[PDB]
């Protein structure tokens, strides 16, 4: 109530807006950790504490309605940043089944090579089946690579490089079990393990569609808060 | 009341760098964020300049030239962030290329051993070992891609620790099929390739994380001299 100390409020409105919309980006640097998340879940309760504040505050009909706009996108802002940290979690989740099924298709390859070399046959034959093996192995490697790739650079170019190999493996290893007709046991947990691996890379794929989604939808939100400010802001300054 | 009006661009244009400078990690140092984010800077410097031809008070003056010298420091901090993401970009064609080399070293390598008509026994013994050593660096491109997607010191350290056992291992398979010590040493000189580039993109990641730290320390400069002469203008 003393002259000059509404645009001040307003001042301070504005600050916590831009802490923000700076924790909000500094959370998406951290790859979207759980630090960065409780950061960036108290600057959004600091402006929103402040627009309540000044809810209460300020008498005019045209600024109450202008902090109930506010409200209203700040209660937008708290489901889109939801949005958000449930696609950080999705990606993680997706990741940890990655990298579990990924040691699942290593042992149950690696059993496959064993029981293989050990039944004894003709060294000609077993060198041949070792090729066979080696190939399959290091084809998988090469999608964990590509797949690694992808998760560090989130391009369609990387996912969709990464989902054909993934491809490629599969039918090359329904093509291996006719090959070696005696493991068609052991090559069908190889080929189960593969098929979880794809599951998780989709799903990965498709948190980071919703990462970005509530991204675009806050920083319209961002821009629209700005706006309402600004508005609240030249009413006082005038 | 204008002087106020101008100042209030200032600031806008602050918030607009900073946001700015963050969407530029977040792309990673893309060229066309980093595009971006000079332009921003440019236009709050800009502002910086066209008010100190205009604000005629030697307290708000001084504050302006202050205001312009923390600019400056912005400025090659923001240069110094830029060559570090060249830097990580240069390492990681390099690796990526050092990889090829090693591996394709080794594949033919292989072909060379199931050429041979030696006796199968020893022919596959050897295909093992030559195989074995192609998967250790598959695995480690995958570590050292882990550390590419998450920074930490945790995976850099795994990685590099990694990448110096397959080299130790590399070195003993030497001793073991002196047979080729040609075609291992180009494999070896590749992998030595390849971690001389892990640590040159490790060393970019360390300037990246300086500038950064600089830049928000300029930027909490720039908002006490920014907020000071907004707070002169109140009056």
């Amino acid at each position: 109530v003393p002259r000059g100390s509404h645009m001040g409020d307003i001042g301070q409105l504005n600050k916590d807006l831009t802490d923000l919309r700076i924790a909000r980006l500094q959370y998406m640097i951290a790859n979207g950790d759980d630090t960065a998340a409780a950061n960036t879940l108290a600057k959004l309760d600091a402006f929103s504490k402040q627009q309540a504040y000044l809810a209460t505050t300020f008498k005019s009909p045209e600024n109450v309605k202008l902090l109930g706009e506010l409200g209203d996108t700040i209660s937008a802002y708290k489901l889109s940043l939801n949005k958000m940290r449930q696609g950080y979690d999705a990606t993680r989740a997706a990741r940890v089944s990655m990298d579990s099924s990924a040691i699942r298709a290593d042992q149950a390859m690696d059993a496959l090579s064993q029981e293989v070399m050990a039944r004894p046959e003709a060294d000609s034959v077993r060198l041949a089946q070792y090729q066979l093996i080696s190939k399959a192995r290091q084809q998988l490697l090469q999608v964990r690579i590509d797949v690694r790739g992808y998760i560090a650079e989130n391009s369609s170019a990387n996912e969709q490089a990464a989902l054909r190999q993934l491809d490629a493996a599969l039918a090359d290893t329904d093509n291996l079990k006719r090959q070696l007709p005696s493991e068609d046991a052991r090559l069908q947990q190889f080929e189960n393990a593969v098929l979880a691996y794809r599951d998780a890379v989709r799903q990965f794929r498709d948190a980071v569609a919703n990462i970005t989604t509530s991204r675009a939808e806050m920083t319209v939100q961002g821009a629209d808060i700005v706006k309402r400010s600004d508005a609240l802001y030249q009413i006082q300054l005038e």
